């Protein structure tokens, strides 16, 4: 028998000796939390004005005491930020936390290293920073998380992540669910461990090879259920876990279509029974509950553990069907002057590194001209047991050309900013930076990021 | 009636609104810890080798559960390291902590920014780093603490601090108590707050204007006594606190003579009843116990709170031959070309800043030519109440020329690397960097450091 998922079975997170299985919680089932859309300060056709505010607070997650949490414009996680292609965006960043944070727009194509908001973009307590940008990139699902170096892991654990939706005119024209909170919803998959008083303790739970709690947390909810009032729903999956891989699938083996990846819509829709997500990967999918009846409760699983209940209410019949081609993927041409960059991800545990060395934040590790496209060959040097390392790159949306010289997985024909690399595997990417600056590339298992599995590239203009 | 101590009374830490008084502990009284000397790996006359290991551990501090602590070559604080002027010193920095740290040699005249061991000298978990240097500076009492930016304050709270003794030919000639752990003892002065199961929690106790607990902790000991077995004892005081000021004095108003500041022997000895130490300051003092007979008991206080009981036993009579002059202070001439540098410390709480801007890792703030000495005028631009900021400079011992135009305090005529600037005060330093590199200057209230009250200077060879 085969494995359903596209990644190499022997390298799944669950064969590790440190593996923490998910347990179903005792807490009562409650409605999936849907983060409200962040009301702009001002909006016109050309200019939008937002205030994003890191803040500390408390949240009812489990019965008893409220869990102390951080979040953007709310106690935990963050109100969902909407950006438009071609719109000039003005964001006031404001830190009201006790510690200093960063504001990373993961997958956004903005100048580094201040707008991109990496290690080099501190915002001290009490401080406000004012950034501005125009996105010239396809409609997709981004996110915002903290990125101090270190500790990105600790801060993300505390609850500093938020969904970011980018819109364009092409996506608006397709026949997709788009009614936010009703048939189009964030599904931000995370795992935590609660201690005494339902409180989190990252340092108590720390493991240099990835932190993973046994209690799953969807949009900062425990045992969520979502009431389905339409035949088709669109889930925007985001893996905001520190290490855990998600092996999503319905109990029924109900199919669903993927229409979106990290960076863009997929070129063509892809049908699925099971779907794996490494860290930071996103997938937009359409589910058809047409076969189910009022009162039926349908469960989404990961491995053998239930995640999310779907309650089926009365819904009017939906006759529409998706086009054969969703999106037109326009691949740059490789600059024949530039050679093939070979990035080598090596090690696990405390010995992670990239191309022989650990992050130094004064040090430029590589260079590349803007506007010009280069082949990257990203390799995972891990050995017999190994692990799938999610490779991420700031300030770009790349294309996947090969996996060990074969075709990329069916959901990889779009633009991506994060790709899972299996042990032994060498993937070929087509990477082009549009704006100059300094960008990191690192494994997005956030413990390895902080373990220094992270280099930075400086882009210039010739 | 006057104030006994040299600093401005209205600006003492105890006038602060969020002041935490020390309270005497319930803990049983017990022998003061004396950190053992770190045994060299190998040692000739011209070369010494050392291994210093950041390691995590537990330490019986109170009866019950062991307090989880950090230390260098031990569970808490650190074994004392001995360096000798002229001797080429080799050190292997081993980090076995779960977080990344840094090995700052406070007051060492060593090249920056790697050896100096500041913000730009990270050492990751499980990683080793080798460094060499030859100290070319007077004998004095230095220390080692962590200096990752941020959080310096968290790591010093966990207990990463260690006394460092520098010896030379001149200091050996003089008649000073010099039998370590018997008549020459460290007195590392710190405070902590204990929570459930005798544990520390820095983030519970966090205050952006300075953390301070109610429990005094001398050399990682609670309610210490020390058995005196010699008429003269030498105390090397170090203020290892995050924020607290120590206002030291004995009962019986027993006098004591100061022979040593931060950077050197004092030119001449200075008698005292009451000494005030701001953060990171050191003071070697001699205490004569000739008045007292066997079975007597003298208590060292801070403000009105007993720190350390001295138990007098039988001792041999001792000469009282402290010379009139201990050390000759060779002051450089300021270079006529160079201007007066003006450093302005400003703020309290979350608004702390130096010269109108917070820290920025990859921003050089100032420059100075190696070997050439310049007047620095450091100002504490604080309001009516305000507080004393201990100003500190990596990579130099400086001299104090004036306080608001008047003479510096009696104990400030030697070399120093940390000085307390009172509100509305302008001290005038004479500063010279011997080796080139990048060095920071900051307040040594460790919370203000982390709040970005810190800049950095770059030294070059012309
Ligand atoms: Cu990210
Ligand atoms: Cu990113
Ligand atoms: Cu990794
Ligand atoms: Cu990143
Ligand atoms: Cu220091
Ligand atoms: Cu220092
Ligand atoms: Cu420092
Ligand atoms: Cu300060």
């Amino acid at each position: 028998n085969y494995t359903d998922y596209f990644f190499d079975e022997p390298a799944f997170d669950l064969h590790d000796g440190g593996y923490v299985p998910l347990e179903v919680s005792d807490a009562p089932e409650k409605p999936l939390n849907v983060p409200p859309l962040l009301k702009p300060d001002k909006e016109t056709a050309t200019d939008v004005y937002y205030t994003v505010t890191a803040e500390a607070g408390e949240t009812q997650l489990l019965p008893g005491a409220k869990t102390k949490t951080w979040g953007y414009n709310t106690s935990l996680l963050g109100q969902t930020i909407v950006y438009r292609r071609g719109q000039h965006t003005h964001v006031t960043l404001k830190n009201t936390l006790p510690e200093l944070t960063t504001f990373h727009w993961h997958g956004a194509n903005v100048s580094g290293p201040y707008v991109d908001g990496g290690c080099h973009a501190p915002v001290y307590p009490g401080e406000s920073k004012h950034i501005d940008f125009t996105l010239e990139q396809p409609a997709t699902t981004l996110w915002l998380h903290a990125h101090p170096c270190p500790s990105t892991a600790e801060q993300v654990w505390h609850g500093l992540a938020a969904m970011v939706i980018v819109k364009d005119d092409h996506e608006a024209s397709l026949p997709l669910p788009r009614n936010y909170g009703v048939d189009d919803i964030p599904v931000i998959l995370q795992d935590r461990r609660f201690h005494e008083n339902n409180q989190w303790d990252y340092r108590a739970d720390y493991d240099p090879d990835g932190v993973a709690g046994p209690t799953a947390m969807i949009n900062g909810t425990i045992n969520p259920y979502f009431d389905v009032t339409t035949q088709k729903v669109r889930l925007r999956f985001l893996n905001g876990a520190n290490r855990r891989e998600w092996r999503l699938h319905f109990a029924d083996d109900l199919p669903f279509t993927q229409i979106g990846g990290d960076g863009s819509l997929l070129p063509e829709p892809v049908k699925f029974t099971h779907l794996m997500l490494t860290c930071a990967e996103r997938a937009e999918v359409i589910v058809d509950f047409g076969q189910y009846h009022e009162g039926d409760e349908v469960t989404l699983y990961t491995d053998d553990v239930p995640l999310l209940k779907f309650r089926i209410h009365a819904f009017k019949p939906d006759q529409t069907t998706l086009p054969d081609k969703l999106f037109d993927v326009k691949a740059p041409v490789v600059d024949p002057a530039l050679p093939v960059r070979h990035v080598v991800m090596q090690g696990m545990d405390e010995g992670v590194a990239i191309d022989g060395k650990k992050f130094a934040m004064q040090r430029i590790d590589a260079t590349q001209p803007i506007g010009k496209a280069q082949y990257w060959d990203v390799t995972n040097s891990n050995d017999a047991p190994g692990m799938v390392h999610p490779f991420h790159v700031h300030g770009t949306q790349f294309l996947v050309l090969s996996r060990n010289g074969h075709a990329p997985y069916p959901n990889e024909h779009g633009f991506k900013d994060t790709i899972g690399v299996n042990p032994g595997e060498t993937v070929r990417l087509l990477v082009r930076f549009d704006l100059p600056g300094v960008y990191m590339y690192h494994c997005h298992i956030i413990e390895h990021e902080d373990g220094g599995m992270m280099a930075q590239i400086e882009t210039f203009d010739p």
